[PDB]
């Protein structure tokens, strides 16, 4: 419409300065008024209701912190390692496609950029389905020393995935994450109401994870996992690790927070030795640093995020991944100082409060005349003169 | 008023293509800006505070789901079998009153048009209330393989519902839903505003259902149970199902919500072995496929809807009703195969997390001062210029 | 203020038929917008932050049912004994000070005559602070089958009260209902904000009571119970009963409701026998026949009403009374007949769903940002032309 | 901005009569309307989400009373003693850094003046980050009866940190809070927004608060623990006292409630004997009576108020602070008598409902197309004419 030369007076100069960006939320609001409606809808979209998109984050809210004071804090190191390499943070930029949507000039290549430039280099996964190649992608990274993963989706003609995985595994990939949780559409409907998949094969099975490990060298990851059960199947055929995720409520609605899933998980691995020989991660929802240390206090060997990194791109390209790094970067330390731990290590559930972690509540209808006809109190106003 | 004439533009041309209705809340939201205020406060209303209305839906969102993934979910299957008879889908069309309020032309004639014309095929229940005769709704049915039960209100002239139990019977309809649950009024208050019960014998005993059973071949369901101490009494007289249901809240307002009686009863009737002698049905604040596959998964034979259907037939008519159908027939689907699944008899608790089913709350009453006074944070603007 | 005639337009001529009123709360509406800003002030107030005040009505929505079905409920009778007495409504009026404020003509007479003209006659407490004088307020009871009972504040000159019993006794009042929740002030800041207790003995005692009884034989109960431990004190100083309340949220706030105080006592009477020796009354909340049948059902004498039948006196007059009389009256009696029972006596806590009784929550606060940013799902619009 | 005379309207004799103000949020509103855009951010926010922050209200509301009726309350007391001296209200104005930036003229001396001028005397903990010097905070008292504490930042040249120990006690402060609570930052993006710790020593140990013993008669009181396990250790190394305080969700979001900890704490501390051995004071989210007779009824030896007092001296002053002090004295012992007590030792846990003190909920998301859709009950209105 004529109304995108609107959003150009927003996008164009009225963007507040990089430095004024305080939190993943604000990349958001300003990606929420600039983007196109297209490509808004494809991004800020979830399955059908979008509950278990919203319940991925306020699952969050149902862990406390029991912080240790007294310690000193001075020093804190929040690097870690995942899949074999060492990463600075123990977070990382999870696979979102068509970032051209968003990014129409570099797409995924600033996000690539924005995560090996900085002085902090966060790891990428890279969407098979990624409006550039895999390999102007891998090329545009700044950094020999920042990981890039790959996100595979198995096509229904194995021949082209098969190529595929020779192809980025060539192309100096870190590992593979075979994206299980999108057998089927998972309806957008902000999406449909716009308007007015042969290349996910929906009949992947674990005979087929059981094959991929025979054709790569690279670290396995089946990236979707939504039960405990799954998770120990993972490890019985293998795999390198598992990602207890939804796909950011993109998929199944009502299907739990990965972080409530985190929760039930670990303690099971870590009563079967597993603990050490499957490398858990979680997804969705995760906005804040506090957010990335309920889930690493909990087992988890790293922390990924989409949305947030896909709007910071979509708003200042390569530079805004960067401050979202920094941003996420600085609350995890600040954070971390405030628990009373120096490192990631340090990092256990006994600085959690897991007490209420299943009050997920869907109170009785509100009474609505009740509440209408009661007039509540009120704050002593000024005098008028 | 002269606004019947404001609504003719609505519901004149100024109504969404069919095709362009996402799910069965649009045909909700239509519904109450075209049809007549008193269609609509009949159709809308549920007794008292309608909380029980309400409640009845909030109770499916108690339940989450553990879905299995890396399964060969590309063929999945829906159809069931409900009373004797094979249905392509595990859900129906429950009994309406009335429905000339919303379709003046044709009134349940549409509805058994729509349920089976297509080529999906939904069993009906036709009211015993209904605007139209029993012989030209059973008629007006456009396909011998669809199905369609009768509901019946047992009249206080006994001699009057036992020629109806007759020429039903005669007519052809698949089985018998007697409705227990509205024997007194349930007052509608929305519809009493707008003003501004022989036909149902309020002496009916489980004695009147045993001498049901000698005056009828067809299968007979006792509509209307709200507590599992009835859902043995039922299997006890040896009737062929149930329905767990409150009469889409306007009925007795704090009855519990079906699905969160099903999770009680089902259990009970399997350490009975009763579990297959008796056909448990489930309706009430269903608008969503996953919504029937909780059921489902409970143990439910199948799910009914009123509303819904209710409300696409009184805008789009017989193709609003297939609309609506095929609607929830993609939505049961493709979340089905999210879910790992390929078959209805594949769908078994073992899928749901059933761990805060009960967390059905009233919070402590709003500190208004406290937040009333306070300041929430904002989110980084634009610039101005 | 010039704006108590704008009331003058809604009060006169536009108050809607009494006949068009559907339930309580549509009492109280009229009554906000009418009422002088002393009275509405007085009559709607609790003390501070009116938590408990509200938390009463709240709590009755932690108590769901489970109704009986397929049982003749033709008839249903609903009357009940109460203090010696037989009651036509398991219900009464309970006592609620300066009722000329609503009612500057009549006051607490017209309260009196609408309890006992019609054909339902409901027992009216009498306020020792009322407006009108108990000789006055017992001669305008239009029925010598109608009961009236006096609400008893003890003055810090016991002559004063003591007088007053012999006068009240004399008069013939029914029964002696000494408030005990009342010692100091109970601040209604709605009031207080509006400018801008010698007959209250702060040192009432156990001891008091004991010789209340020997100067009195009219039936003695403490209202204003907060606790189970003074219920059993109550019993054990032999008192004819007991009123668990918390004067309507106008003393002590974050008291608990007495409904789940009622839930929480019973058991104990009855696993002492106290059951039938001590008659337990509840009040504070309730505006449906639904919640005065699941107090009934828990185990309650009788239950009462204040800030009803005062709005309804307040914007009515006797008639008012009588309306909401008979409005409280027909909603006992349908639900009823929903839940299965046809007497006071068949209802027993069997009928009810206790199981989240106390689910009485405070969530954590609400991430303002994360819910801000976040843009909902939409209805599908009609098209425009 | 010219607006700042815009406030000098509203603060300039627009203000209520200090007499006008019924309640501690009455301070609050009218600061938020008169502080400057740099004051108000500093002094209304929190870290991040301001979660902690608001959480910490909250949890108050998860504690209900069971008051004693029938108890002679004519005379209540609510003296006490913290740190060895005799305080007139259970209750003190807690530590609050840089007071000239809401009272230019005066700052922490009216604090001072405010809490020793009247006839009640509460106690003032004086911030190492105060706007006024600590001589001239201490020289401002105007009662020899008062009691001023010094809260602590040891700074990182501990050689500044031992003269200002000598100092302060020099000066006469009865006792040292030292907080451990601020090693970091803690964020207060409502400020930083605005915008568009050498002097904390990140270093802090046990083994120091050890040596802070050797240097000081003062009793040391260690703020800002959050977890039980610190509480045993400050016992172990034998301070004085303890903060169960989060800084007033200034720090570490998602810290819980100290009212919380309280619960959690004192039953251990019981188990142990070192009940008496060490003093527990609380603080954070207390803005009514009723919440400082929660904490003292679980075992605070005093409860600390922040911004309360903090927004009365921004307002009024030295007489807004007495007034704030007036208002919860009388709110502590109106609330004491409804209780059934009359002195603070005989405030015990048994007068608390604590079963749903651990209902910390986080129900799931909103289904907005439901409730959107949804048209709820409406009260009977007025006659137009
Ligand atoms: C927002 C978004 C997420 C996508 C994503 C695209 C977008 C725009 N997609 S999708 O088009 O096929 O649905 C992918 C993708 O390419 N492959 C994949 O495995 N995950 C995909 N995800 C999911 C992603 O890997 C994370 O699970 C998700 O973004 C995490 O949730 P938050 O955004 O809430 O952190
Ligand atoms: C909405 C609605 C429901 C009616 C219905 C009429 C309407 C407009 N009515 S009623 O006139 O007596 O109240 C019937 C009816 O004819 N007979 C019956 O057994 N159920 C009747 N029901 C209830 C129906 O069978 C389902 O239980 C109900 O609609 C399910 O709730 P949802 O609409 O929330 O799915
Ligand atoms: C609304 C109200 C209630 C009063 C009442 C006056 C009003 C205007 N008052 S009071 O002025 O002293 O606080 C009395 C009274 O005279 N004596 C008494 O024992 N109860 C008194 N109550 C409390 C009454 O007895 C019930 O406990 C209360 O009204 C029940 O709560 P609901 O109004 O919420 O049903
Ligand atoms: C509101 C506020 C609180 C401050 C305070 C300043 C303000 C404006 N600050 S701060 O500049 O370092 O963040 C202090 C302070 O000087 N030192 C300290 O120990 N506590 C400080 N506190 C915390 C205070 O001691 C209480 O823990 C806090 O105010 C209690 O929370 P409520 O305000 O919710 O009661």
């Amino acid at each position: 419409t004529k109304e995108d030369i609107a959003r150009k007076e927003q996008l164009k100069s009225l963007l507040p300065p990089l430095d004024n960006i305080i939190n993943l939320y604000d990349f958001e609001y300003l990606a929420s008024q600039t983007l196109t409606k297209q490509a808004w809808a494809y991004y800020s979209s979830g399955a059908n209701d979008e509950v278990t998109h919203r319940e991925n984050h306020n699952a969050y809210h149902r862990i406390f912190f029991k912080p240790k004071i007294l310690v000193d804090v001075r020093k804190v190191d929040i690097s870690t390692d995942m899949l074999g390499s060492h990463v600075d943070v123990p977070f990382y930029v999870s696979a979102t496609a068509l970032c051209k949507l968003g990014n129409p000039l570099e797409g995924e290549k600033d996000v690539a950029r924005g995560c090996g430039q900085g002085v902090t280099k966060v790891p990428q996964m890279i969407s098979t389905l990624a409006s550039c190649s895999p390999e102007e992608i891998i090329e545009a990274a700044p950094s020999d020393k920042q990981i890039q993963w790959y996100q595979l989706y198995v096509n229904s003609d194995r021949k082209i995935t098969d190529d595929l995985v020779k192809n980025v595994e060539k192309l100096g990939v870190k590992a593979l994450f075979v994206t299980v949780d999108a057998p089927s559409l998972g309806q957008k409907e902000k999406d449909m109401k716009l308007k007015f998949s042969k290349f996910i094969d929906p009949s992947l099975t674990w005979k087929d994870i059981e094959e991929l490990k025979k054709k790569t060298k690279l670290p396995i990851v089946i990236k979707g996992v939504q039960r405990t059960e799954d998770v120990i199947k993972a490890a019985e055929i293998g795999v390198s690790g598992v990602v207890l995720s939804n796909h950011g409520g993109r998929q199944l609605d009502f299907s739990r927070a990965p972080i409530e899933v985190l929760a039930e998980t670990m303690p099971i691995l870590e009563q079967r030795n597993l603990k050490d020989k499957l490398e858990v991660f979680v997804d969705g929802g995760v906005r804040r640093g506090t957010d990335v240390l309920k889930a690493l206090c909990l087992g988890a060997k790293g922390v990924g995020l989409g949305r947030p990194f896909l709007y910071a791109n979509s708003c200042y390209g390569r530079n805004g991944v960067e401050k979202a790094i920094e941003i996420l970067r600085d609350e995890i330390e600040m954070s971390m100082r405030l628990l009373g731990v120096t490192s990631i290590a340090e990092l256990k559930p006994d600085l959690l409060d897991l007490s209420t972690l299943k009050a997920r509540t869907v109170g009785v209808p509100n009474d609505v005349l009740y509440n209408e006809v009661y007039e509540g109190p009120t704050l002593t106003e000024f005098e008028d003169a």
